């Protein structure tokens, strides 16, 4: 059975052009709609469909920011039409897994991914968040649901930009955003100037549960999630609380040493790099450059680095300028001299 439809291509010209599509199948939804998988007629290739409610008062945020991205560890928007009280379809490229399932299989062995995966993964979103932080836009949902995974390849992709957004010096944004478990405790206090290291410490959240094999700060609710949080990095500083939210009553307690948080034989350079990502306050976190320039992921950088499947690596070090441009001389660290 062929669906026809009259599609836009997600990066080009403004041109219509027929598409048809083949053996769809519900297998999402959500408050804005439904998300459908089918099968490209011509190239044979599969394609998730996120179907959108739209209202003519609106341009579609998530459309906006999608045409925009271009990039290796980005999901790809391929087309993006309209069909029937009208709806958007994004048509998406289909990767079948997510780091969170891959983890989780792990996890359910009571088993620990082991580290060169760690360091992969973790690379591909720092520099997927590079990206997208030098356009100013902020993706407000980091978590492992949200990572697509090819395993055989190791490649991943961000993906869901439902929640992304553009922040702008002084316009104030929405403080209950990111899943709780991975949201930055500056949301939690209600600031709402809040800037794109958001990310970051969901990112850091992401990479300790990659450590742990569970979540790091599993919070009953919005505000018990401080509480969790408070568990292991301890009270703030007066200081800190000022660079979180500047204008809850909760006891004092001290900071649980980085090192006695992980699994004994946790190398060292991992817990260095949770630390500067998961601080208090948010201008003390690495930027994705910067972080993506840690010595943790220097096993990636060396020239004889294989995946444990035999094949080499995807690309990590193809950098553009776009890319690059908020620290230029991190390059000498970043491509190394094999490229
Ligand atoms: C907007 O939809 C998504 C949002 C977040 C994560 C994945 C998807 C979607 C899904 C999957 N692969 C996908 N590849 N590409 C897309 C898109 C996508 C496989 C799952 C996890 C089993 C189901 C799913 O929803």
């Amino acid at each position: 059975k062929v669906t026809t439809v009259v599609a836009t291509p997600g990066q080009g010209p403004d041109r219509p052009q027929e598409v048809s599509y083949t053996d769809t199948k519900v297998i999402g939804n959500g408050s804005f709609g439904v998300v459908y998988q089918a099968k490209l007629c011509d190239s044979g290739e599969l394609v998730a469909i996120k179907k959108v409610l739209q209202d003519k008062r609106f341009k579609n945020r998530e459309l906006q920011i999608m045409r925009k991205l271009d990039h290796c560890n980005i999901v790809r928007l391929r087309y993006f039409f309209y069909s029937s009280e009208v709806y958007l379809n994004l048509v998406l490229d289909y990767v079948p897994e997510t780091v969170y399932r891959v983890a989780r299989h792990y996890s359910r062995a009571k088993q620990t991914l082991p580290v060169i995966y760690v360091k992969l993964y973790m690379y591909q979103l720092f520099r997927s968040l590079a990206y997208i932080h030098s356009f100013g836009i902020c993706h407000r949902d980091i978590k492992p649901q949200n990572l697509l995974l090819d395993p055989d390849t190791a490649v991943l992709k961000l993906c869901d930009f439902g929640s992304a957004k553009q922040l702008v010096r002084g316009e104030p944004n929405v403080s209950y955003i990111c899943s709780r478990y991975y949201r930055a405790p500056e949301l939690i206090f209600g600031a709402t100037d809040y800037t794109s290291s958001i990310d970051v410490w969901s990112a850091g959240c992401v990479l300790a549960e990659l450590l742990l094999g569970q979540p790091i700060f599993p919070g009953d609710s919005g505000v018990d999630q401080l509480v969790e949080i408070i568990k292991v990095l301890g009270t703030p500083t007066r200081e800190q609380i000022r660079e979180m939210n500047p204008n809850f009553k909760f006891p004092q307690i001290k900071a649980h040493p980085w090192t006695k948080v992980f699994r004994p034989r946790t190398p060292p350079e991992a817990i260095a790099l949770c630390s500067r990502l998961l601080e208090y306050t948010p201008t003390a976190r690495l930027t994705p450059l910067e972080a993506c320039a840690h010595s943790f992921f220097d096993e990636l950088r060396d020239p004889n680095v294989k995946l444990p499947n035999g094949r080499d690596t995807p690309a990590l070090f193809n950098f553009t300028t776009q890319e690059l441009s908020s620290n230029p001389p991190l390059a000498t660290i970043l491509i190394p001299p094999h490229a």
